[PDB]
This record gives structure tokens, sequence and C-alpha cells, in this order.
DNA sequence: AGCAATTTAAATAGGGAAGATAAGCAAAGGGTTGACGAAAGCC
DNA sequence: GGCTTTCGTCAACCCTTTGCTTAT
């Protein structure tokens, strides 16, 4: 009895978002992709540092990779593919009376809702993130095997109910529940304006001669596949006293808040995974969560 | 209790201005934009360094850019458009505890004598610098949500009575005050001359082969876009012995003047939103100069 | 069908912001390489 | 009378992890 976990147990990506390329077009023209590119500006600052006060009167000189979209296009264009793969509860390290044991206690979970929350974080455009902010409308073109769905007036965080984004969820929750893949080919047009700044990834640079690095892609302005594939998984609403959704983790971690919503209140997903396997009588939000984060990948097991 | 900020605090700009283009039309006519052409011109000068008065016996030859209005236009347009979104009060990096006894501790502050001085900035024209000098009347045209905007002669120093940019500001501290963006297509047209200088920033240069680099978009002469954003916020008289707006900063320092007015004296602003969260009554025109710092942005942390 | 002039000077200064993190697993094999000396069939 | 094969005897660790100079 009490069955503990393997040594090494680790899962796979489940979603495969590709690295979003960065596009100018504009709002009636949407085919010609003009391409933004990550330019370097040396900015003039001033030393404003919460320690060093008697540094307040100097200036910093800071070299920015920055990102603009060009004076004669109105529209930026975010481009990716997402990659929703099957054999989400089949383990790539580990699994033995463990992982088929968790594949007969989360069979019954919804997956409509979670796969339904996985693309309307693709169709409501919350892999934008900062692209979405002074945005007058934001469409986003999916076009998933030869059909093609538009979405304008989807309010983020709180997970409305239309017809199209059920329509991309019920084939990707008979891929995630079942065998397979769907791709969906995703095209985000935000109405930002002329010349307005986009924002793509900045990259963790140690050293550096610059203390903005934005990600390129042959010199073009991208967003990184982790970044687009985070809002993606932003689903979790089932942490104790949810107000906005967050990101799943096996802690639920949000890193740029400082705050763990999911751990050391018996609620992380080892703890619910431990209780799955050994016969406790998972929540249908808690076992959304575990099989959310086997979609999210990660290891496991220690 | 004495509740620290965090170490990762930061808030992103609210004001967010393109990069100013800089176009050449007449008085009259207002409507042929022509493109101010950034030349490159190579002056015959003088050595006149404070040191080395055994120099000046030689010559000095450099190139510089150059930026001029053409001889056939007598008025410099300087055309950008100002983004003025809102949700304010809340960190990008960093959140909870600090930022929300903060956001509930900025609550009553005066948002529209904020947005008020924020917008009187972009129709008084300081986002012009030395643009303005030798200008014969400035008139700036200000089109937001399909309402055009014409400010000719209101004064760049004092915040005077004007009923054409409070009711501006009253489409931005509708913002600022709590959520969605708000846009000011701004145009800047002032009668400067025929064949006059305009001014452009100046790109910072490390290799220097000039010994001026205006800051040029396509070939087009251009202002940056953290140059006009620095005059917009150019509205802290809050100050101790104020005499001139300057750029809220979090130590109020001028980097031009060497000097930092309100590092030092417990009025900048870590020792001002320290004394916000903790539960001190704030002044007014302390809280504007707080929520002026987050509309501004920057690491507010350790 | 070669000829293209010389000197002279190339800017002084001020700024290059810090705060966070940098995973935990589990594996790492043995198989030959023995010389001296003493039973024990064998020329 | 050696002599040449084969079997029988006798053991027991503590390890360390790049420069040596460096061109007529």
């Amino acid at each position: 009895t009490k069955l503990k976990a393997p040594a090494v147990l680790a899962y796979s990506r489940k979603i495969n978002p590709t690295n979003a390329l960065m596009f100018a077009v504009n709002w009636s023209d949407r085919d010609n992709t003009t391409a933004v590119m990550v330019g370097t500006k040396t900015v003039a600052g001033t030393q404003s540092v919460r320690g060093n006060p008697n540094d307040a009167d100097k200036g910093n000189i800071q070299t920015v990779n920055f990102a603009n979209l060009p004076h004669n296009k109105n529209t930026l264009l975010v481009k990716y593919n997402v990659k929703f793969v099957g054999d989400v509860f089949k383990a790539e390290l580990g699994g033995g009376e463990y992982s088929n044991t968790l594949q007969t206690a989360l069979e019954n979970t919804d997956f409509g809702t979670l796969a339904y929350r996985y693309v309307y974080n693709i169709a409501a455009g919350r892999t934008l993130w900062r692209n979405r902010v002074g945005a007058e409308s934001i469409e986003t073109v999916i076009t998933v095997n030869d059909q093609t769905f538009t979405f304008s007036d989807l309010l983020v965080n709180e997970f409305d109910e239309d017809v199209d984004v059920a329509e991309i969820a019920d084939m990707v929750a008979g891929v995630l529940s079942g065998e397979g893949f769907v791709t969906l080919k995703v095209e985000h047009y935000m109405l930002l304006g002329e010349g307005s700044e986009v924002f793509p990834s900045q990259e963790f640079v140690e050293n550096s001669k610059l203390s903005k690095q934005l990600f390129d892609l042959n010199g073009q302005a991208a967003m990184h596949d982790q970044k687009i594939g985070n809002a993606i998984r932003t689903i979790d609403t089932w942490y104790e006293d949810a107000t906005t959704p967050i990101a799943v983790e096996p802690y639920g971690s949000v890193v740029r808040n400082g705050v763990a919503y999911r751990a050391g209140n018996k609620t992380d997903l080892f703890t619910l995974m431990d209780g799955a396997v050994n016969g406790k009588s998972l929540t249908e939000e808690d076992q959304m969560f575990v099989t959310a984060n086997l979609i999210r990948g990660g290891v496991f097991g220690g």
C-alpha cells in the first residue's frame, strides 16, 4: 500500500506552440505582411533606484533593443502555430502501475472545459500579453484543418460561452482525451496604431552590453514558444480564493507576482496526484488541474 | 506591521507615445506634407575646450547630421500618437499586499488634475523642445475619438485654465482612474520660417564617426518616443521650492541640470510610496506625484 | 593618349540603473591478463 | 632421474584527475 511516485516521472508537452512571429499589416489589407524588426536605440535616462538616493542627480545610458510598428502600418500581426498533440497520460519517463493508474483515475475529467479554456486563451489573444494594451480591437484568425475562425470581442479573464471557441474545443478535446494531434494556425491582428511599440518577449542575457534584449528570428521581432504557451495554459480558476486565471504549474507558481497559489494548502499537483493513484476521489476542478499539468508537462517524481 | 516593498516591483508606462515624425508644411496649406530629410553637413569650427588654451590656433572639422525645413515650406509639422492606457495601479512585476494596499491608498487622488497637466503638455507644445524657440505661433491639432481639438496660444509653463484641454482630460482621467485606453493623435504646427533649422532628437553614438547623429526613421527626421514622453510627464510642480515643471521621476531628478529636486528631503517617491502603504495620510500634491510615477513606471523594489 | 596641387584642423563633458531566480531525478557493469611450488604420470 | 603437465596455495588498495615549456 501507499503507492509512491517513480523516482524519474516526467511528462511531455501536449501543447506545442511555435515561436510567434510579429508582422505589421493594416486593418484593411492583412496580406501584405511587413515584418517588424528589432532595432537598437540607445536611451538616455535618470538613475532612480531605491537604494542609491545620492546617485539621483545623474543619468543612466541604457541601450535598449526596441520593436516598433512601421509608421505606415497600423496593425500588429502575431503569427504562430499551436500544436495540440495527444497521448496526455502517457509518460516519457517512468510509469508502471502509477501512470497507468493515473490514466484510470483521470479518465472521467471534463476535457471539454479543459480544451475550451486552452483555445479560449488562444481565441481571446491572451498570448499577446503586453500587445493587448492600447489595442482598439483584437482580431484573431485560427485556421485549423481548413476551417477559419474569427474572434473579435472576447473578454479574456472571463471564459464566456460562444459557439466558435466551443467548435475548436471539440476537435482539441477529442485529441487530448484521445490519440492524434490538432494544429491551430493562429493569426492575431490588433489595431494598435501607426508607430506604436509592439512588445516581443525579452531574452535572458547574463553579462550583456544591452539593458533590453528582444527575441529575434533572422532579425525580425518574435515571441518565445514558452511565452505563447504560458498564456494558453492560463486556465486555472480552480485554486483557493480564485479571482483571476493563472498558468497551470505544479505549485501554481506566479513568479512575476511572487506568490504561489497552490503550495502549502494541500491543493498542489503532487498531493492530488498521490491521492488519485492512492484512491482519493478527486474533485472535477482538481481532476482538470491534474490532467492540465500533464498537458503542461514537467517532472513529477522525487 | 511595516509591509516592505517587494524585491521585484515594477509598473509599466501608462503614457505610450509613438516616436514623433517631422514633416514640412505651409501655414496656410497644412496638408501638403513633405518629409524633413536628415542631411549630413560638415562644419569647420574652433577647438573651444575649457582646457587646452594652447589650442584654437588649429582647426576643427566635424561632420554632423542636420535636419532643416525646406525653403518653400515655412512650418514644421511634428506628428505622433500618444496612447494613454489605463489600469495604472496594476504592476507588471510584483503585486499583492504592497501594490494592492497602494491601489487602495491612491483612490481619492485628483486624477482629473493629473490628466489635466498630462494633456496640457501635449497641447502647449512642450514635446517640441528646441522646435518651440523662434516659432511665431505653435498650433496643435489633437484628434481623439473622432473629435479634433485645436490649440494655438497656450502658455507652456503656467497650467492655466482652458476649456478644451479639459474636455480631452475628461477622456483621459476616465481612463487613468480606471481601465481601458485612449489615443491622442497629435499634430504640431509651428510657424518657424522658411528654411529654418528643426531640432530632432539626437541619437547616442558610441563609435561616433559623426559628431551629432539626429534620430531618423527611414531617413525622415524624428524625435524619440521617450523624448516625447519625457515632456508629457513634465507636470511635477509640487516639490520643495517649486519654480518650473519637471518630469516626474522617482527622485525628481533633472539630468541636464545636475540636481535632483525630490531626492533627499523625504519627498522622493520611494519614501512617499512606503509611507502611503504603511498608512501615513498622503497629501494630495504628493498623492498625484506617486500615481504620476506609477503612470511613468519603473522599478520600485529593493 | 598622359596630365587631377598644395596646408589646416577633425569637440570638449556627463551618464552608462538595480531586483529576482539559475531544478529536482537516476543510471556510472564485469568479463582476461597467477608464479611458485608441489602431486603425479612420463620418457 | 629428471620432467612435464595439472591442480593446489596465498592473498587483500587509499587515493590524484594538467602543465612539463611555450619557436631559429
